[PDB]
Order: structure tokens, then C-alpha cells, then sequence
């Protein structure tokens, strides 16, 4: 990493050649050189370089990447002139806030909107309620009303969440991961009314992205709701259209994610405050976002006065109205498992293979936080001997691809020693066995020869998944340690709890209340009394 000299990194979209001649004003007027640079995937270089105190001074992305980038500590927090805040929209300033403080500069925004077609709609619908009514009007000219990208969420989401839907609640600063606004009873309104649409095919629920696109393309479909980056396309097709504000369901407004591109600033760098001069009086700027704008489009942008400008054009005006009546994407790491389980539902409500209740509630539990109890968790983990006494297995258990999450733990219930409970848990989640997915466990118990003989086949059945545990304890009752054998040869990494793996524990599984963890007395001995033990059973 250089001094005295900025290294800026923007994806390879946006318009670069612009903030290179921004960088070149800059130079000009202060003889420190800033090289623009657009390298390949740099949203998973810089976690990487950066970690060695190396990389871009500036790194430019969406927010919602920006959080794993600050939770790992390789975003330095600014505190801009209050002054200066007010130069650019407040509610930008949220997208750029993790855990309490200021991590990047916000530049533009992206957020859904209503693309209709100026020829079929003179005048678009304003409200949810009247695109069944509308829906029937245009059938008898052999044209749909409304289609788009049903099959995903980020699409599907702004109809659900108008009547109050939420994916976490934005306390002050942070979100909660304990609370989880999908089973609400507006996301269920919003979510029923979608399944009406598709009931009476209005919309055939097979919809995607491209099959949308070319529909709206050809003319076939009035209205189809989509972003920016699918405008040029549009342009191109010769087709009049036009963009606006979401239509509103129950008389609130449709809620898309809004996206905000930001500058971060390298906390390995030394040119922070080189950084913060070049952004706040160079890049953020009539001047500055226009000459970046003329390269590449930026939709709307986050600073007021160029905002007005680009205000004249009404399909920014709308994605910028659309925006305000958004929410801002969570930058935290659980919103992984936001998606993945609400995107598995709305597909199950869609195609009716269960209930809007049994389909919202499955999800609205599947992704959100239960932690542990800690004394719970201190007496049921402890590895010594004479805890032989203990006798409810406990499972904590993180489902990754490093890619996607899913945290949580199982107890036994009655019955069902919890290697079976969590076989049935993942079972009734279904799988790709074209994508591969690591799964992490941390035991009480180790796995007994039933529970291990099963796994072991589930295992086999499934030769995608890739299984490794962490135990405690080895329990017995000749029998256990071939089971675990089998598992061994079954190519399950099985391993016992060391001190780093009780830390990691109480730092994920476990509600701490913010306390540090406790090593109680003869930890280390009788982890690696019993890692010799394991290691003679194994070998
Ligand atoms: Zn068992």
C-alpha cells in the first residue's frame, strides 16, 4: 500500500474513466495522484488483501457488503462535519451505519420501480387493488396487465412489505436479529394478494426475470417492475415506456431494498484524511458525480444539489421516490438467511404446495436469531470427567456453502436424539444437489452407534454435503467407537473442543448479554486428554 498517493477500486459497470478524470482534477489542483483501478470480483479481492494491510485506499460498492468488510474491522469509521452531512440525503447516511457509527460516504442509489408502457397504459395504476380490474381489460386484447421476476424476492418483496413487512427492525443504528417482521399480518396480506394474482393467472407464477423482460421487450405485457440496470435493454427495444413510483397496497407503499453505492475508506490505509478530502470536496460534487455520470449512469445520486438536477429526468425522480418509500438493505450477515428462506416460501405459497401461514411462519422462524442460554450452555458443554451425569445432548449447528448461513441449536426433545432432529430439520429443507453446502456441528455428546450409523448413510445418500463435528464429550453406554468409525470412513471430520472452538461458540450460539467467555478450570487438560483418546479410537 502506497503513501502520499490514493488507490481508488470501482467495479468494472460503473463508469470509471470519469472518476479517473475526477482523480486527474485532484491531482491537478493538489499534486497527489490518484490511480483508478476496476479489478476482477474486487468486492472478494479486497476482504482478502486487505486483511494483510494491503489493497485500495477507497473501495466503492453497495452498502449491504460494507458490513462483513467493518465487522472484520477493514473499514475505518469517519466522522464527517455535521455540516457535511446535510450536503447529501439522511437516510443514505443509515445504509452507510454498522453497529453505531459511520463506515463510507454514500454516491447513488438504486431501488425498483414501475416500468409501464406508454402505448397499452396512457395512465398507470396507482394503487395494487386496481391491476386484477386493469389485468382483464387488456386480456381481451390478447396482452397481460403486470408480470415480473416472481420467482426470487428482491422483486416479490416490495408488494409483501407495504403493509408492514420488515426483515429486521432497525433499532438506532443496528438491527435486531432477534426480530423478524415476515410473519406479520401485512407481509400476509401482501403475500395473499400475490397468490390471488396467480390464482386467477393474472400472472402465470412460473415468471422469471427473462421470460418478464422479453414479455415487456416484445409488448406483450402493460407493466413489468424492474431496475436501472434493465433501462438500456428498453431503449434499445424501440418500445415507449415510461417509470414510476410503485403502485400501493391497503393504501401504503410498496417498500423495494434500496441500494446505495458508497465509498468505504481502507482502515489499513494511511492516506485516510487524503481519502476524505478527495470524496467530500472532489467525487461529491455537482462537478464530480456529473463528469463520473456522462461515463456511465448512476440513477440517482445521494448529494441534494445534483439530485435536483438529475430530478429533471422523471424515471430517476421515481427511482429516487421509490427509494425514500423503501428500506434500506441490511448490511448485517443474517440477511443470508433472510433470503434463502423467504425465497423458498413465497415459491411454496406460489405454486400452493402449502399455506401463506404454514409458508410465512416456517420462514419467518427459519430466518431469526435463537441464542442459547449461558449457564445453559456452560453446564451442558463442559468437558471434564464425573459429567457423565448429564443427560440431554445439545447440537449447535451452522449451515455455510464460504458463501451463505444458517445458525442455530437443537436440544432433545421427546425422543429423538438431536443428530435425528437435526437430520429431519435439514431434510425438510430442501437442496440442490448441484450446489455444495459445508455443514458445522458442536456437540454435548458425541454420536451414538444409531445415530451414528444413520448419519452416516444420510451422509452417503447425500455425497454433496460435507459434514465436520466438534464434541465435548465421547458417549458410550465395542459399539460407539466403531459408530464413530463408520463416520471416520464415511469422511465426517470428526474433532474435539478445543479453547478457540468454545470461544467461537460463545461468541455465535450464545447470548451473552456482551460478556467475555470463562475458562472454567481444566479446560485444555481435558480437551486434549480426550483428543488422545479419540485419536486411539480413530487410528
Ligand atoms: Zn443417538
Amino acid at each position: 500500500i502506497e503513501e502520499g498517493k490514493l488507490v481508488i477500486w470501482i467495479n468494472g459497470d460503473k463508469g470509471y474513466n470519469g472518476l479517473a478524470e475526477v482523480g486527474k482534477k485532484f491531482e491537478k489542483d493538489t499534486g497527489i495522484k490518484v490511480t483508478v483501478e476496476h479489478p476482477d470480483k474486487l468486492e472478494e479481492k479486497f476482504p482478502q488483501v486487505a486483511a494483510t494491510g494491503d489493497g485500495p485506499d477507497i473501495i466503492f460498492w453497495a452498502h449491504d457488503r460494507f458490513g462483513g468488510y467493518a465487522q472484520s474491522g477493514l473499514l475505518a469509521e469517519i466522522t464527517p462535519a455535521a455540516a457535511f452531512q446535510d450536503k447529501l440525503y439522511p437516510f443514505t447516511w443509515d445504509a452507510v451505519r454498522y453497529n453505531g457509527k459511520l463506515i463510507a460516504y454514500p454516491i447513488a442509489v438504486e431501488a425498483l420501480s414501475l416500468i409501464y408502457n406508454k402505448d397499452l397504459l396512457p395512465n398507470p395504476p396507482k394503487t395494487w387493488e386496481e391491476i386484477p380490474a386493469l389485468d382483464k381489460e387488456l386480456k381481451a386484447k390478447g396482452k397481460s396487465a403486470l408480470m415480473f421476476n416472481l420467482q426470487e424476492p428482491y422483486f416479490t418483496w416490495p408488494l409483501i412489505a407495504a403493509d408492514g413487512g420488515y426483515a429486521f427492525k432497525y433499532a438506532a443504528g443496528k438491527y435486531d436479529i432477534k426480530d423478524v417482521g415476515v410473519d406479520n399480518a401485512g407481509a400476509k396480506a401482501g403475500l395473499t394478494f400475490l397468490v390471488d394474482l396467480i390464482k386467477n393467472k393474472h400472472m402465470n407464477a412460473d415468471t422469471d426475470y427473462s421470460i418478464a423482460e422479453a414479455a415487456f421487450n416484445k409488448g406483450e405485457t402493460a407493466m413489468t417492475i424492474n431496475g436501472p440496470w434493465a433501462w438500456s435493454n428498453i431503449d434499445t427495444s424501440a418500445v415507449n415506456y415510461g417509470v414510476t413510483v410503485l403502485p400501493t397496497f391497503k393504501g401504503q407503499p410498496s417498500k423495494p431494498f434500496v441500494g446505495v453505492l458508497s465509498a468505504g475508506i481502507n482502515a489499513a490505509s494511511p492516506n485516510k484524511e487524503l481519502a476524505k478530502e478527495f470524496l467530500e470536496n472532489y467525487l461529491l460534487t455537482d462537478e464530480g458525480l456529473e463528469a463520473v455520470n456522462k461515463d456511465k449512469p448512476l440513477g440517482a445520486v445521494a448529494l441534494k444539489s445534483y439530485e435536483e438536477e438529475l430530478a429533471k429526468d422523471p424515471r430517476i425522480a421515481a427511482t429516487m421516490e421509490n427509494a425514500q418509500k423503501g428500506e434500506i438493505m441490511p448490511n448485517i450477515p443474517q440477511m443470508s438467511a433472510f433470503w434463502y428462506a423467504v425465497r423458498t416460501a413465497v415459491i411454496n405459497a406460489a405454486s400452493g404446495r402449502q399455506t401463506v401461514d404454514a409458508a410465512l411462519a416456517a420462514a419467518q422462524t427459519n430466518a431469526a436469531a435463537e441464542f442459547m442460554d449461558p449457564a445453559t450452555f456452560t453446564y451442558q458443554f463442559k468437558n471434564v470427567r464425573w459429567a457423565k451425569g448429564r443427560r440431554e445432548t445439545y447440537l449447535c449447528y451452522v449451515v455455510k456453502r464460504s458463501e451463505s448461513l444458517d445458525f442455530g441449536y437443537l436440544r432433545n426433545k421427546n425422543g429423538c436424539h438431536v443428530e435425528l432432529l437435526f437430520l429431519r430439520y435439514i431434510s425438510d429443507w430442501d437442496l440442490d444437489p448441484g450446489r455444495c453446502y459445508r455443514v458445522t456441528w458442536f456437540t454435548s455428546w458425541s454420536p451414538c452407534y444409531d445415530c451414528a450409523r444413520h448419519v452416516a448413510d444420510f451422509l452417503r445418500g447425500n455425497p454433496n454435503l460435507s459434514l465436520r463435528i466438534f464434541t465435548a464429550r465421547l458417549y458410550f453406554c465395542k459399539a460407539e467407537p466403531e459408530g464413530l468409525r463408520r463416520l471416520a470412513e464415511a469422511g465426517v471430520q470428526i474433532a474435539i473442543m478445543t479453547y478457540k472452538d468454545y470461544e467461537y461458540c460463545w461468541n455465535t450460539f450464545v447470548e451473552n448479554h456482551e460478556r467475555t467467555f470463562k475458562a472454567w478450570e481444566g479446560l485444555h487438560e481435558n480437551s486434549v486428554r480426550l483428543s488422545r483418546q479419540l485419536r486411539r479410537i480413530l487410528q
